[PDB]
């Protein structure tokens, strides 16, 4: 195929690429990355989950402090696969596609 | 192996990527790209118009338009100054 780079919406810093893109979520409109760049920082405050409850710290761009998503830190057995993966909101990243 | 994405030193807009890279050893301060993104705006002894960034105006490089035989490779390629771009490598 052709790989992607994900850029912060608020300032265009590189957040990650499709090489670490493991999975997606249709309802939360997030993509799940195994691996992120130095520009995704982790607000060290554990907040509870408000959906179908996990513990998860929120992600934001080291550059402009835009809210980028969340990481699952603590999860029940059924959600262990999402644990430690970076969920990036689609409404907060912009894709650049390689190949012109 | 893994590809690169080149980006404007000034506003981080994407310029182009290593998929278009032209391996040259003649020039020592420019990356040669066979094609570039919408963000590389071309504006206004070789004739060569100047490249700059469509978002922020930063002088980015140049394009050799008229060349002699020995420079025919550089012709119509976008030379991005490595002092005016940055790169993100995929897999990081
Ligand atoms: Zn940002
Ligand atoms: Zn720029």
């Amino acid at each position: 195929e052709r790989p992607l780079v994900f850029l912060c919406s608020g300032c265009r810093r590189p957040l990650g690429d499709s090489l670490s893109w493991v999975a997606s979520q249709e309802d939360t409109n997030c993509i799940l990355l195994r691996c992120v760049s130095c520009n995704v920082s982790v607000d060290k405050e554990q907040k509870l989950s408000k959906r179908e409850g996990c513990v998860l710290e929120t992600l934001c761009c080291a550059g402009c402090s835009l809210n980028l998503g969340y990481v699952y830190r603590c999860t029940p057995k059924n959600l262990d696969y999402k644990r430690d993966l970076f969920c990036l909101s689609v409404e907060a990243i912009e894709s650049y596609v390689l190949g012109s």
